[PDB]
């Protein structure tokens, strides 16, 4: 069996071998970048299922981003596969500032009044907490009375009692006993703090992802449509209208904005981490399986991610709720499932890797039983979705092997993929960009062929590349799908059922 | 809009035309037939939409019914349009003899007691009622103290409260007011009276059939899966393979044996004539849904007979439950609705085969909202039938005028019938027999055209037969179905969404 | 076991017997009602499972309807069981008039060019036909070229080809060959003849209708909710308040406002027999199936009239078709099945309600199966209606024999009756208007009791009251609902569920 | 919002206090269990929502469990509400020896070879690992080549690839890299190890813990009924009926007899930990949802136990994955969510409970919406089941605050719990037994009351209790279940809607 949902592995030092050490031995952020020892191993998540590589540049400067995406560009050699690239923004960020006299962080305990000072380019101290604000914004203005301010990951709450205007301090309650340490995420929760739709930081990093070449950006605490559409003019602007924008759904204000964001995205990254300190964090179940439904009625891709395989970061099992949160995230109907610590700076990058891979796989064969996602219900907009709706018929009523499709654009594959049939779905593309940009599409395996002459018969290319790449043998029922014939077809509009000989 | 539900009509003398005179007008039985001016009023009754002429054996001699078929084949040229042929057998019979003194008929009253002789050759007499039994049978010890015997399409009941072994004779007691009649038909419900499974006048009519030229034998009264076979010999042993077999329900026996007769026959014929007396008249609903789904689930022919348009034998419009009833009998799901008295001996053949036409034509627009076939139920068991479940599938998912199917057999045009699409479908087959074979199946509008060749595009060929037909015009989107590319194809294989040029 | 559908029998001359005269016999309308043989007739009606009997005020005077009302008075004391009196309004018939030289009828053909007259009070000749119309009102004006003018239960048509001013005649063409005889039904389809919503003469024989003692009102022709509403203000004025409205709906305006029609009366009359002659004849059974689940859906009574057994009038047998449109009916979802002509006019009054009990006592116990009434998917309005749908869950998770509910108005009987439980449904009430009223309720049995003490045990009451009618013996289970307890309890808010004793 | 979902909260040092120091802090095990600190944490876990104690006989002697439970005893009495008491036996373990030389732990490497000696009573070596197997049984013959033994939470894995006969040793192959450390978990899937049905230790320690008063016992490893029905045999023999037994479903060969093990026992505890590790992990979300259903469809109670708030053990904030896990096994349809170490052992024991609570309360609002159980599949067997499945109607139909039955061994309450009403159920019992007996099934309130008298209005006892508790206020409304009259009634027979005054 074939693995439907992709995997989103993030790169960092686990898999880079820096002159024969593993990353977090002694010396080793000294030694040289062993570019062949890193990309064999980066070889090894692409054999094991890794379907994109993420390059979160929230952490890594440019040079360090820059030589990361050649090792994968060599990995993809090594392995024999091509893999999607994907470039995460920073976006809009709260941290705590440095202590007076470089004191490293402070206990505090529930009860405790201290204050929070919104003046920028100042110290902390023990009792006063100073913030650094992207863009050094001022934010006194905009956090009321009862909001929340939550410290390092949302592990320290202060409720803000009182505002004072002399100082512009907020008087805040520590919510319960814990740290306060330097440099670390500041989120303030059901607030519009006024960072720009697109901040410069974010262009640059952009603009130095596509130079290098990318398939996909992961947009950072998207707001409303503004922050995609900006985003969406560079890729224009430069050429790169192939690139594909998911937008981060991470706060309040995103998920009431959820419908335009949608139309604007090409996809919804479901990032877990922010939006569970930022709503209530029993209602991210509501929301996760909410927007996969609406992300794949729009025929557009969902990447669940976020502590899918947490405790995999320092311990070699996953645990009995992660294992349980891959697999619901498969039944809620997700196209991807996603990596982040556990591949980007853990102990077992690999197995991480290879234990998703395992879940995911298995969960594919209950969709039937248990899936939430709802075909049945879809309006058929357009004759190619038409075909999609009969490729899941048939692939219903009998054992399918395979869909093949012969896809110019990727549009076919798209559709039958929104359909979720059961068989994996081989697509026949003429172009590389299309090829990379279908990668995190559930059940889509992409692959390179020449364009179908008018003389070619392309039910026998079709069954021959399923051949090829060891997906079906003699006897194996298949679909194929088709624009017929080529020149005179103006979309796909052919489907035959072909026993593989 | 085409009618999809199949009209049978019974030929007799109410559509032949004698000396320019019509049935019914003041000196016709004093005429000589007048066979083409006949063969011009069957003509209409094509065009107004009947699919198959029903020739009973039940009335007229060999001569009439060999006749009767010629005429009709002139009919078939004038109309320019092919009907099925259908022979219904006499069958197994019981009437009342002639009375002693050339008496018409006596009148009886509740509660009287009165006699059944079984011995045969004998007449009647008032007190004493002989049976004409199909082959001279004795009936005597074949029916139990307690059966009833019913006189004139049941119209009198008799019920035998003892048994005189000496003169043979059954002792009855008369259960209601009504009248004797000579030569008048009698049911005697829920006995086994060993009529043979094929009787020597039904193998001679079924013979004769054969030599004519017939589609389809209606088999009257089977009782058991043998009365069917016994006709497969026939039609096996005569090279008439291609002869389709309905078997008549028409008693508890064969409602009792109906899994084993639908597995034996090629269709069900629902005779609620004889059924409503042979079974309590309340349970003839009942048995006509179970048998029309279980029909159509073996992908098999039903038709829906007798008493459909009763009142238009005399009069010029139909009653409300006459509407409702064939109403009914569409949303049931029935493939066929039939007419026996209305066409064959009625003022008003004509109006009554319009009169059916309109209500199936306004009926199979409620399918979707009433319809009680479930084609989402079905195991599909052949790549044929997925194929036919996807042409379902398109049907559903976009207006589709119509369905074209290439057929060498009718195979794939009887499994997409069985799925009843939202359209027509356009069988295009290379023989008559083919064709005139597929006139009693749901939605099926058979045409005879070349056999294709390897260089023959098929996709235009069905695109334009069906332009020929005038089924479809530019702008109209259709579903073209065959076995690809004439030579390797074993079977049904491609489905095309072509938009008509 | 119990009939649950419930039958409204039309009284006519065929159970009227005249100083020893029957219907036909010459002197037979001069001889005096012979009130005890008549009732003695009707009461064999009331046994076979005639719930209500409907005096159709189109034929005969004052006079003859109150003589027949007080025989069906005697009935309900000879059969020892109640039915229901339903008034039917003439409303705006027109009729064809006498013919000059005492002529009966005329034969007309196809092309035939004759003239119809809208002059009241004069007689037709073969080339003049005359209108009596209701009211005798003026109806040049309201009929334009290219209406219909249909003669005789819809059998010739006449199409309006001119308008002669000078007259004020139709020059009308002749559609199909057939008669005019006098005093037939005309309609004119698709027009608005400006009749009131109340005509003088249905004012007046509603009015001397109350006089008499009736539970029902069916208002013939029905088009707006003024047409009940002013129905409704005479029966609210004259302290008429507990009288049933039912609106026939007979014509295309009448279906244009069905659903505030609905709204206004208490039920619907499906009047098939104009119905079928003022739209499409093959609508009907479409309008049918919709009418009754709108009716039951709003909680009020469908009766589905008109040719249900229409045979039977003349033969002893119902045809095939008869009893499939009364078994159709009754899987539709319809409260009651009506007979006119069958039991008023016909040879076999007796045998036409015993056809019909034995039809609907079948098909009931189809329902659960075929039944096209969804109770799973109304609203519950009120805990009365809660009340109802948890009776109706008992009813489905085990065998319950019987409902009882004690009910002052007949309200929670409405309910339970709306959620169509397989239980016959026993209602308990404490005065007659009410028990009446509950006659022609899907499952209602009505019966007198005294309004409980609140001193008595009413889940004692309603078992003894259940076994004294033979309605359950020891062993069987029974849901008993009630308010409970008297005084405290403002409505239905108690089940129980009790093995009987 | 009451919680529906049941919390077990297993006891250990976390919540103990000993001389004014917390679990963990220097000295913590040289001070003395301080009870009234102790008892008044515990109160916390109760008022927070824990519904039933844990005591896990794995850990610690009968000396420290009997202390533990006179301890929540003392708790109940501290919070003002009653919880279940629930044992766990040790079950089947095999343990890792204590190592030669008080070593704590070795670190291996993949492909190093060393043996595992069966020899009881022995230290272990870096080269000879020792097993302390349950009753020091000899698992020399029940293991073959080519199975894994797998240590610690299975996080090290050894091939055996060959036994020495001589010493009764494996010849094992270091799987992958990871540590050794004595007294942790051993796992040998796959292999059936004689181990007795009922084994002497786990006998002593349920008779230990039915002289000490417990409610349930969760049955560590059952392989078939037999294991269930032995510890019933103890709970019969020694008058403690009443107490329900929990089986642990941990292995294949539970899996395999899970429909027999369901029959035997009350109920069924998920022990995903060893079940993980018994079975491939990405199969237990499988089973998770197969028992749900399968436990609710036998109107038992199901407990998904381990790793559901992992990381609170030693953070202060749930993952997103483990936030996913409580969700998901709620809308699965688990009656009870459980804490083990998170409880027992972890820094958080409040929070842990809090947060479960939170999730629990939020994930019953969608159960509506996304549920997997079905109640309309259900055979209702009794009339208890029927009264049940129209409670489960009248939530449905309206609003309906509070479900309240009187109950005499919790019977009804049991079956109103089984269909998932939108509601919580008050169940008012008449003994001690009962009331705690019930505290794990999905939305039960157990609450004593005394037996109603001949003379008491038991509506109104429901009303007062209800509104006593705070559960509903004036104008709420109420479905009230009951024997009804007292004395009199065999069983729930009566069911009320009533609004609070
Ligand atoms: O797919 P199925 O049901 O096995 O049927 C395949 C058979 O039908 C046929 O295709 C006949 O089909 P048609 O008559 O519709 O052309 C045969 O060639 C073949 O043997
Ligand atoms: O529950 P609902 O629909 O509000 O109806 C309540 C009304 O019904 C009644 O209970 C009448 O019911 P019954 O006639 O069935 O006893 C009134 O007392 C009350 O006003
Ligand atoms: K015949
Ligand atoms: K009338
Ligand atoms: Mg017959
Ligand atoms: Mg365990």
């Amino acid at each position: 069996m074939n693995k439907r949902v992709k995997i989103v592995a993030t790169l960092g030092p686990a898999v880079e071998i820096r002159g024969g050490k593993k990353f977090g031995e002694d010396g080793y952020w000294g030694e040289k970048l062993d570019v062949e020892a890193s990309a064999k191993n980066i070889a090894k998540l692409i054999e094991a299922g890794a379907n994109t590589f993420r390059f979160n540049f929230s952490h890594g400067d440019h040079q360090e981003q820059g030589e990361r995406m050649a090792t994968v560009k060599l990995a993809e050699k090594i392995a024999g596969k091509k893999v999607g690239f994907l470039l995460d923004t920073k976006g809009p960020e709260i941290r705590t500032e440095l202590f007076e006299g470089e004191a490293k962080e402070y206990s505090y305990k529930t009860g405790e009044k201290i204050r929070v000072a919104t003046k920028q380019g100042i110290k902390s101290t023990r009792e006063v907490i100073a913030l650094n604000v992207a863009g050094a914004l001022d934010i006194y203005d905009d956090v009321e009375v009862g909001r929340q301010v939550l410290v390092d990951d949302g592990k320290l709450g202060l409720r803000v009692v009182a505002k004072d205007d002399a100082t512009r301090e907020f008087e805040v309650e520590v919510e319960n006993d814990g740290i306060i340490a330097k440099q670390k995420g500041v989120n303030i929760p059901n607030t519009k703090i006024p960072f720009p739709a697109l901040a410069e930081r974010d262009n640059d990093d952009i603009r130095f992802g596509l130079e290098q070449g990318i398939n996909f950006i992961a947009i950072s605490f998207v707001r409303t449509a503004k922050d995609v559409n900006e985003v969406r003019a560079i890729c224009e602007e430069t050429g790169n209208g192939h690139v594909q924008l998911f937008a981060k759904i991470e706060n309040q204000q995103g998920i009431d904005n959820l419908d335009e964001i949608i139309e604007a995205a090409d996809g919804i990254m479901i990032a877990r981490g922010d939006m569970g300190i930022e709503v209530p964090f029993e209602m991210v179940p509501v929301y996760q399986k909410m927007i996969i439904k609406k992300v794949n009625a729009a025929g557009k891709v969902v990447i669940t991610a976020t502590n899918m395989l947490e405790t995999m970061t320092e311990k070699p099992r996953a645990t009995r709720s992660e294992v349980s949160d891959v697999f619901n995230a498969v039944i809620d109907g997700t196209d991807a499932t996603m990596l982040s610590g556990e591949s980007a700076n853990g102990k077992y990058p690999l197995e991480s890797v290879t234990t998703m891979a395992t879940i995911d796989k298995n969960a594919q064969a209950l969709l039937n039983e248990y899936g939430r996602l709802d075909s049945d219900s879809f309006e058929r907009n357009s004759k190619t979705e038409v075909m999609a709706s009969a490729v899941k018929d048939a692939t219903s009523s009998m054992d399918i092997k395979l869909v093949v499709t012969l896809t110019k654009t990727g549009h076919t594959a798209r559709l039958i993929s929104k359909y979720r049939p059961n068989a994996d779905i081989l697509a026949l593309t003429f172009d590389e960009l299309t090829e990379r940009g279908l990668m995190l599409n559930w059940g889509v395996i992409p692959m390179l062929t020449d364009a179908p002459s008018s003389t070619d018969d392309m039910f026998e290319i079709a069954e021959r590349k399923a051949v090829e790449a060891g997906l079906v043998e003699s006897g194996d029922d298949i679909v194929i799908v088709a624009g017929v014939p080529v020149g005179e077809a103006v979309r796909t509009n052919t489907m035959r059922i072909r026993t593989v000989r």
